[PDB]
């Protein structure tokens, strides 16, 4: 199995998934490098993030246990479909990148911090980050290319 995959099993359903520890991934199907990717993120702030200030709000207040909270939420949303990452982006993001649809751009490794890095180049293009946490709060991350 690739980079960082490895089987595990379900406790309410006896199934087994695969759980990608670099990514914090994790899906059903058995899952199947470059220079540079493409990544767009939606990035919750939290107490102990560098910077506990953002567009959203002058002093981020909210702990490391509720941006996670916040963080399961999206990706429930996301991933059920009744909302995009995209707008959930836009909306709720604490990075600038927001405005951006909450795009990065193209980055090669050396650029990002690098648990951010390392997710971003364990994802496949189109996949979807579970919480990756960098001293900036803690990401959802999209890779596009
Ligand atoms: O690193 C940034 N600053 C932080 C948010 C953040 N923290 C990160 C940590 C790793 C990778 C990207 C990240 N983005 C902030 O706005 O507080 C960037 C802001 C922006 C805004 C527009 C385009 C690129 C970037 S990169």
């Amino acid at each position: 199995l690739p980079p960082g995959w490895e089987k595990a099993m379900s406790r309410s359903s006896g199934r087994v998934y695969y759980f990608n520890h670099i990514t914090n991934a994790s899906q059903w199907e058995r899952p199947s490098e470059p220079a540079r990717v493409r990544c767009s993120h939606l990035l919750v702030k939290h107490s102990q993030s560098r910077r506990p200030s953002s567009w959203r709000q002058e002093k981020i207040t909210r702990t490391k246990e509720e941006a996670l909270e916040l963080i399961n939420g999206y990706i429930q949303k996301i991933k059920s479909g009744e909302e995009d990452f995209e707008s959930l982006a836009s909306q709720f993001s604490d990075c600038s990148s927001a405005k951006a649809r909450g795009d990065l751009g193209a980055f090669s490794r050396g650029q990002m911090a690098k648990p951010f890095e390392d997710a971003s180049f364990a994802l496949r293009t189109g996949e979807m980050s579970g919480p990756v946490f960098t001293d900036s709060g803690i990401h959802i991350i999209l890779r596009t290319e």
